[PDB]
């Protein structure tokens, strides 16, 4: 059944929650982003209003065939009427089209939902500056000190100087870079960027980046792989077989690869610098996992919350086992007493 960290009270309102079937009571679904574990369970044959980002309705439109009729995209930043409750959707500062979403309740109670985030500074300037916050609906994912990673912008970094110069000391090298569902667009757009070439993808990745409005994006890639030196692969097919593999197919072009496999944490994180990472090498071929981040480090949350000063926070992940959500809850009530809410 539904949980009820995907009900908002006082509404007809659910986030995130296609899964259940029809839920009693819902007048109206939102989507906060275009991520299978949030929106699994929707297809052609849904036919409840769904309220969502323009992004995320092209892909539902266009991925998915829901029926236009049903789709009601929203702009950003703009106060808006739903089922006469007024709400607000935020950049998330997640994947493409990602969204936070402010509901303001008839009887004066104010709930931020975040869906999936990356907290920033930024965000303390956005209309949530301009009201308070009782109720905060978190994304709790790397809700625990450990997770500490770097900037995105000094990931990329990492990642152009480490491309530039592989393909430079070697014009035979091709680059590959995994990926399994939007999201994380920069890490493949940087590098093709840098060495002047489209980055080559499958019709259907294709399709799906065709729908994300990025600017210059007829510019930036392509399907013919023949023309490109930056490949775009199944995250699954980032090992030595999968490698090898695709080398072959490439017909005597390339003789190495260096492949990127942007992970969220990976424990390498607790003692290793951006500076410091290595590749796994076999043979020929080369691959560099890269804390690419698109949710809040443990201390980017912390700074977010502090800042906000809700009344109620409930979390929406890692709410599965008791000792999780025993340890979040610890936390929430350290950053509430050293911030004097
Ligand atoms: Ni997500």
């Amino acid at each position: 059944t539904c949980p009820f960290y995907k009900k908002i009270p006082g509404t007809g309102f659910t986030v995130d929650a296609f899964q259940y079937g029809v839920v009693e009571g819902c007048t109206a679904y939102f989507l906060t982003h275009f991520h299978s574990d949030h929106y699994a369970g929707l297809s052609k044959h849904f036919t409840f209003p769904v309220y969502c980002s323009e992004i995320t309705g092209n892909l539902l439109k266009n991925k998915l065939h829901v029926q236009e009729q049903y789709i009601h995209p929203l702009p950003l930043d703009t106060e808006c009427i739903v089922n006469g409750v007024k709400v607000v959707l935020l950049d998330a500062n997640h994947c493409p089209g990602a969204v936070m979403i402010l509901f303001y309740l008839p009887n004066g109670t104010v709930i931020l939902h975040t869906g999936d985030f990356r907290a920033d500074p930024s965000m303390e300037r956005s209309l949530l500056a301009d009201q308070k916050v009782h109720m905060l609906y978190l994304d709790t994912t790397y809700c625990s000190p450990e997770y500490t990673f770097p900037s995105q912008q000094e990931v990329i970094r990492f990642a152009i100087n480490t491309a530039f110069e592989a393909v430079t000391l070697n014009p035979h090298a091709l680059v590959v870079c995994g990926t399994y569902s939007i999201g994380k667009e920069k890490v493949f757009l940087a590098i093709a960027d840098v060495l002047g070439s489209k980055v080559g993808m499958s019709q259907e990745k294709y399709k799906t980046l065709q729908c994300l409005n990025i600017p210059e994006i007829n510019s930036l890639i392509t399907t013919d792989m023949c023309s490109s030196l930056v490949h775009l692969l199944p995250m699954m097919q980032i090992n030595f077989k999968g490698l090898q593999s695709h080398l072959k197919k490439c017909g005597g072009k390339y003789n190495q690869i260096l492949a990127f496999r942007p992970t969220g944490w990976t424990h390498s994180n607790k003692f290793t610098r951006i500076a410091d990472v290595i590749p796994q090498t076999k043979g020929n071929i080369s691959i560099y996992g890269i804390p690419y981040s698109e949710h809040s480090s443990y201390l980017e949350m912390k700074r977010f919350v502090q800042w906000l000063k809700p009344q109620k926070i409930i979390p929406t992940v890692n709410v599965g086992t008791w000792k999780s959500r025993s340890t979040m809850e610890k936390y929430f009530r350290e950053w509430k007493l050293e911030a004097g809410y």
